[PDB]
């Protein structure tokens, strides 16, 4: 018997291919209006999510209003005909454990949210109206244009944004690739008013022309059955109208013949040295089952023995290299080889590029390698079989984007599984990588003064020249270079995926399975995810890692040099799903090893061994010290609000060496001094570790003792004493005091501010007071301070936690001066007092449930669980059951409890107000009533400030 | 003229730099008297010396004259209020003490200068009509017993008495002088002796005016002083007592050529060589014994010590004449021993007799004696002005030995060379007269004798005549040579004129990233001396126990290295001290300014280019090891104060931590350590004395330059110059930390009531309260309840915080002591409310005199300033401002402060207690009920659970 067509559904897909470890259920379908849909049923999930991706972006901006797609994307959050309250959507999510975001690329506008699983339909309904009846309210439009402006101002002095638009500006000016996608106040308000454009109409016109159901893909993830998810999506999206808009295509490359063989010289904001080599290529998107571009990126970008980078690095010319295909749009793509440049490298760019074309020539000479393709296919297959389970919010968003590019039944696999070996396509692409098609850009402060052009949106200073034909000919004549050998088989490829059975003595949280002078070992056998992976986390404590700027510098360089020398060896492991991280900390060193457990012990032993028997190469020492010197200086160019947060940490921590102190001490770091420092640092240690995943208790102990034994044999390590295991305490602010610390950001023309209302040590009581209060003001502060007052793009509120202490913080980056932002934050706090008093007991209990859902949201993947435990461990609070305990307590809080808290600790008149503010001034630097504020005490000297105040205790361990 | 004065001495010879006025006189009753007029002194003083002591104890009552000395403090026929003397002194900014030696009992006090007569009157009655109250007698016997108890396990007292016990048992020299409850009560009771009768008998028989000397210092004219001393003291009855003599020496020939092996308490290795010698006191004008001690005890090139040290056998040596009594003396050569030295005692002594033999061969050297004469002369001329209390007590002791006109000079000014006397004494220093004692734990379990009074385990044996003979045949040893002419003798005594912009207080005259230089030209004392004070701050001096050990060993090794060179300087009045601190290094050079720059450059120069001698490094490391272990044998109240300091300070390494880290100090590790330590520094200095501002900058510059040139020093960052904070105790908290002393069978306790950060008001609340409870605390906890010999109350200052503290060492449990102190605090609460307004004002005045007392010598002023500098408070005018504020305090202010900070129910009471249990450890005013104490098990946890105070703000 033939079935019964639902008329709202053009078709239902066949089985969506998924990993056999993936327990979510899936159904694809196409609505009658052409919307492509993936439904994801996951009855376990605590949060539900949905995303919609429209296949229109800023490449289809009207030529006379740069940034319109982007601006429209902001305006859709601000109210619809069915839900006309400007913040209904944001407010609804915030009160039901939810959040949302959206972004505009060249061909896509992508909207997404998550929310408590009980409130999917309510969230989805408010969401759907975005695509049916936006208000584009005239007042809202006049305000939100500032957020977009503020967003662009954030980027103006950022080198990656400048370089991104400079590339767009050096191609064909008549090509949509050359448009400026962000927009700003000039392009979205100023000029349109000069020109008599009515921007609200332009918004309605763009929404109506391009927000067509036939360019739309939606993904919905919830607890509901696939059948119920289907009815829900049909109900809500069937009415999007189908205007059968053709999908924009860009078959002509933005780089035509007069844009090839060009050389660009560019002045950075930071002191950086980069070389960017670009070739235009055809659109490879449709070859996704062979991926010729990624084959060549894998080789040209390889970092192992025989590689291009390996030789460029041996020559002292480059330290990092990125190679492979770069996205463009439907119709064109790029192929890049970007490196950073040592001082010598900047003088040998021509040779660097010759070496690139010699490596490319080696690939031509050998021809395509099925075995290489086979490794890529095998590693991808394994990565997909054992893929970590994603957070729903990011997952709906990602999948909505790629429903445009693949058949329903392959949306999950298309980007992972390779199927076809295509030596023809590999040769096709390789043939485009030739000197006659190359574009070259050099970024260096050394061009400062010698430029004669100005990119118009960012101000970038640059010069353009034709590459001399004799240079082109010398590159065309690259003969083979014996240093370049293809990679050999990857012996880090894992093969043992067995999941060890759960030991009888296994525990729901990490157990302390070893407690000695040398080492404290926390262990948990994974009992949730059952993927063949493990995480190994080691905190090494030494007093000599941070005792003085000089030692801090030496701890940094030791680990940078170590990673630098392990890099060729560890790259094979990286490719094979096994990675590691090694940083210095204010207490010693941090070492993390993650991925397939199979060959982890081999890599870990290689790392510890190399630590304990370090052999510094002087050439690397000089190069890496020079790069570190630049890195310290380049901090001057970070965002104002980043500066604000950095200064706060300095002020409120017992010991903290500043960038300038570090920088001044760096000149006295000599190779001999560093050689002496390493054994001193390794001579005494404490090791605290978390080992968590597909490993037994015996393996964990063996792993821990192997790290121990290696340090003992080669570095003669002995334990530290317990009295040496100290931690930095937080400055304890005086009741109702208010300190202000002011600095200037000499690069960005915005200001930044962080405001910290210190409350008390962490404890069940105090944590949940602060967290519940932060939940209640979260949406209001964003809606007041950004959406309505438009103080800036970056507006943030929430708990601050450090050294066992806590408080409430606001962070804002703005065009206005810090003193103004203070009064506006104080004005906002006052209003919240009445708001909480007047809140019904039902509303109060609603915010409690929001917070409870967020705090009890179980982690989806092993790494998320490890990070939770690791936080409990390095905080030395060891409170692994914290969520149940604190939520249980939260559920007993009353709004009276919260109002007492606010009036004791936060209100402007509170007896126990502890306020410190960092004001970062810009480089050049009705409404509700702001309260009157005391005269602030101005910190001129951090050392005196700390010397003059008490220091908090540390929290008691659990 | 006047019947009460037998004679008035002539001009008392003094130093031309001494502005005090002097008059001597003998009273008709035979009391020798020196009077001292100093119209500037803030405190006046008197002292009385009775030429009777322990040697004259009744043979059946050991310690009577010592016990008598205590009993004199406890009331007289004219002032029968038991604590009248102490109370009068305390309420008038005074203090007092007394000691009993073998032939002297010496009593002294000081007091506010406006109250000399009232103090002296009460004083005089000690020697007219003591009560010897029976009740008081039965209490105070415990203070004496407790005094003996603290000594029992002290190695210096055990050996002191063991020498006496190995001489002639029939000789007074063998008497047990301290006494204890057994000899002063238990045995006299079982033998039927009335101790009170015996005290009265002893006092009547020997406290005779003919044996007394009296010294009085005050602002009054010499005439008024003469009238006051006549009034109070001519009353003393003269019984014409013969001065006891001891002509026969306690060591006869059966006590010679003897060898003693002694087991110590601490881990120490010592060799004591003793010779009997005739009494040399009458030869004091030529001083043969001191001439010989100067040479035998010399530490410079060619000396006896120098060769013993380079053979790796000995580290320190002491030589010269040792007092005994009228009739007998000793000559000693004492060394400590290395592990090798312990195995070579025979040869160590041979080397001794070789050096003695060379002195015989060369014969006496007048140029040596002439050098001593001339140095002593300079030392006397520029002698620092003494504090009254110590000066009167010193003089009263020597008035018995020298004529009045020469009493100030007799101990300094040598007369003519007497080589015959030197050859006579030297003739006694022969193997056939020697006594040898070795102290080493290696004799543990190898001894067969027990000294009665202290329990010391030892063995005695005769030195074999084959060994005597080898020593008698000691050849001359080329390694021994007389000292060379002292090149450090000062010769420029010019007092530089006060620059026109000199300061009353030190001035910050240099302030760079590397140096803070505080300078003041001396404007009070005008002696040709200077004090030079340097703090070298470095984070690596104390970052961990290994680095603290290495800072210590570095400075010990450096001093060990400099010693031969610096001994000449020390002999010429030019000395230095160099010691590691928790922030870095401290260097002090003091003395005659003439040659100072030579010594200072040498020191800074050896610091920056030091080359460790491996044999020294091993020897000093082993000694440091023993030093850390030997802390176990310190006294309970010392252990108490050490634990408290550990508990209340941010960072502090314990002896076990230092001792364990020590095995990891290798010679290579130490060599790498020093350049690291020196690589970055900050120098804060006080230069104070006979120097100009330009000279000061020059000295600072030479220091900086020497470090920069040789150690490449560079400045520290301001943010690295951090100082440790004090643990901040919670309101209404009570913490207790308990430890055992494994060696002493007493217990100790420190009780700390932390109040608040230092500040004018909090400082003077605490100091006024201290001043008000000082005497009542001593009288209640010692005199009346007799909790023990050591009882102390007062302020505690550390790291800018302060509080009130009680220290007691007792036989009673630490918790019993707690309740008795708590009881005492309650009774003090009543006393303070009952106190009259005139009493309260007396206490304000007493504290004001104490605080405003001006320094008498450069070093004392220097130290006042240095305290402002290292404490980073820089409050050079503190005393005036703080006393000004003190005077406005009211009795109700102090009551409010007590009930807020100190009372058992105070809301801001902050109490921590250290309880040190004795080795074998497990009516009266009512003690309050006490909270349950929080018991500290782990200092780290304890400190990682409390806040830390701020640091105090500098003044400017
Ligand atoms: O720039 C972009 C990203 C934009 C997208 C956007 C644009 C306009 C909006 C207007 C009102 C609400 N959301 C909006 C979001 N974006 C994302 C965020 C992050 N959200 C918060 O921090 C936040 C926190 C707590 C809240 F209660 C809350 F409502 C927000 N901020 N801006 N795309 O081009
Ligand atoms: O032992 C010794 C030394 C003895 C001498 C001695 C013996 C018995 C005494 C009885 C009552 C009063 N003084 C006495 C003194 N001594 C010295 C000290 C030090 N004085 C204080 O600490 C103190 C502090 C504040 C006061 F108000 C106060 F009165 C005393 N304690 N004992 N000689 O043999
Ligand atoms: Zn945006
Ligand atoms: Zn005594």
């Amino acid at each position: 018997g033939i079935p019964m067509n639902n008329p709202a559904i053009k078709r239902i897909g066949n089985h969506i291919t998924k990993s056999p470890e993936d327990k979510r259920e899936y159904r694809g379908l196409e609505l009658a209006n052409g919307i492509k849909v993936l439904l994801i049923s996951d009855p376990t999930t605590d949060k539900s999510s949905a995303a919609l991706d429209v296949h229109i972006g800023s490449l289809s901006d009207p030529p006379n209003i740069a940034g319109l797609s982007h601006f429209l994307e902001h305006m859709l959050f601000l109210g619809t005909k069915k839900y006309p309250k400007e913040n209904e959507y944001s407010q609804f999510l915030s009160e039901h454990a939810g959040s949302s975001n959206a972004f505009t690329s060249g061909e896509h506008t992508n909207y997404y949210f998550d929310v408590s699983h009980e409130h999917l339909e309510g969230a989805l309904d408010r969401f759907a109206q975005f695509f049916l009846s936006p208000l584009f309210d005239e007042s809202a439009k006049d305000r939100e244009v500032n957020a977009v402006d503020s967003e662009h101002e954030k980027n103006v002095m950022n080198d990656a944004w400048r370089l991104f638009q400079l590339e767009k500006a050096t191609g064909n000016p008549k090509h949509p690739f050359s448009k400026f996608g962000t927009g700003n106040k000039y392009t979205l308000e100023t000029r349109p008013n000069q020109e008599g454009i009515d921007v609200r109409q332009e918004l309605l016109k763009f929404h109506s022309a391009y927000y067509s159901s036939n360019l739309m893909a939606v993904v919905v993830l919830g607890r509901e059955s696939l059948d119920d998810l289907t009815n829900l999506v049909v109900k809500l999206f069937s009415e999007v109208e189908n205007k059968n808009v053709p999908l924009p295509e860009f078959p002509e490359h933005p780089f035509q013949e007069e844009h090839l063989k060009q050389l660009y010289k560019i002045v950075p904001i930071k002191d950086i040295r980069n070389l960017y080599v670009t070739f235009p290529i055809p659109d490879l998107q449709k070859y996704y089952k062979s991926n010729p571009g990624h084959y060549l990126g894998h080789l040209i970008g390889h970092e192992g023995p025989g590689s291009l980078l390996s030789e460029l690095k041996s020559k002292g010319w480059v330290n990092t290299l990125v190679g492979g295909q770069k996205e463009g749009a439907r119709g064109f793509m790029f192929f890049i080889i970007n490196v950073d440049l040592t001082e010598e490298g900047l003088l040998h760019v021509e040779d660097i590029i010759l070496h690139m074309f010699q490596y490319i020539q080696k690939l031509r000479a050998e021809g395509p390698q099925e075995w290489v393709f086979q490794e890529l296919k095998d590693l991808n297959a394994v990565a997909f079989r054992f893929k970590d389970k994603e957070r729903p919010r990011g997952y709906t968003s990602k999948i909505a984007g790629i429903l445009h590019y693949y058949p329903l039944e392959e949306v999950l696999t298309a980007e992972y599984l390779l199927e076809e070996f295509r030596p023809d396509l590999i040769e096709m692409v390789l043939d485009k990588l030739r000197p006659e098609n190359v574009r070259v850009a050099i970024v260096s402060k050394s061009f400062e003064g010698k430029t004669d052009r100005t990119e118009e949106w960012y101000g970038t200073q640059y010069k353009q020249e034709a590459i001399p034909d004799e240079v082109i000919k010398k590159w065309q004549n690259a003969d083979l270079n014996g240093k370049f050998k293809l990679p050999t088989k990857n012996e880090f490829i894992p093969t043992n995926f067995e999941i060890l059975p759960l030991e009888k003595e296994a525990t729901p949280y990490p157990a302390l399975i070893k407690d000695t002078a040398m080492s404290k070992l926390w262990f948990k056998q994974d009992d949730k995810f059952f993927l063949p992976k493990a995480n190994l986390n080691f905190e090494f404590f030494s007093p000599f890692a941070y005792v003085d700027p000089l030692h801090s510098n030496m701890a940094y360089l030791y680990l940078e040099l170590l990673k630098d020398s392990l890099n060729e060896y560890a790259y094979a492991a990286e490719l094979a799903g096994l990675s590691y991280d090694l940083q210095n900390t204010i207490y010693g060193m941090y070492l993390s090893v993650k991925g397939y457990n199979d060959k982890q012990p081999i890599l870990l032993k290689k790392i510890i061994e190399k630590m304990a028997t370090f052999e510094i190469d002087e050439k690397r020492f000089e190069i890496i010290k020079e790069a570190y010197m630049r890195s310290l200086n380049n901090f001057r160019a970070e965002q104002p609000h980043q500066h604000a947060m950095y200064y706060l940490r300095l002020l409120m921590t017992e010991v903290a060496w500043t960038k300038d102190e570090l920088k001044e001490a760096l000149d006295d770091v000599t190779l001999p001094r560093l050689k002496a420092f390493i054994p001193q640092l390794l001579s005494r240690l404490h090791i605290e570790a978390l080992l968590h995943g597909n490993i037994t208790k015996q393996a964990a102990l063996g792993i821990m003792q192997m790290v121990e034994d290696t340090l003992i044999e080669h570095a003669h390590t002995k334990p530290l004493l317990p009295s040496q295991l100290v931690r930095y305490r937080e400055v304890q602010l005086p009741d109702r005091g208010w300190f202000v610390y002011q600095q200037r950001n000499e690069v960005h023309n915005n200001s930044g501010i962080e405001i910290y209302y210190q409350t008390d040590m962490q404890s069940t009581s105090e944590n949940m007071f602060l967290e519940l209060f932060a939940q209640i003001i979260s949406e209001p502060a964003f809606n007041t301070l950004r959406t309505k007052e438009q103080l800036g793009y970056i507006v943030f509120s929430g708990p601050r936690r450090a050294n066992g202490i806590q408080g409430l913080r606001f962070i804002i980056q703005s065009e206005k001066p810090p003193h103004y932002l203070e009064s506006r934050v104080e004005a906002f706090l006052i209003t919240m007092e009445k708001s909480i008093e007047d809140m019904t007991e039902e509303a109060f209990q609603k915010h409690i449930q929001a917070l409870a859902i967020r705090r009890l949201d179980k982690p989806k993947k092993l790494s998320a669980e490890s990070a939770k435990y690791w936080g409990e461990i390095i905080s030395q609070q060891y409170n692994f059951d914290r969520d149940n305990t604190e939520v249980a307590y939260l559920k007993t809080l009353t709004k009276e409890d919260i109002i007492k808290f606010y009036k004791e600790m936060l209100a402007v008149d509170a007896p126990r107000r502890h306020k410190v503010s960092v004001h970062v001034l810009a480089r050049e630097m009705n409404l509700s009533q702001a309260p009157a504020l005391p005269q602030p005490e101005v910190i001129q000297n951090m050392t005196e400030f700390k010397r003059g105040l008490p220091l908090f205790p540390l929290v008691k361990p659990h």
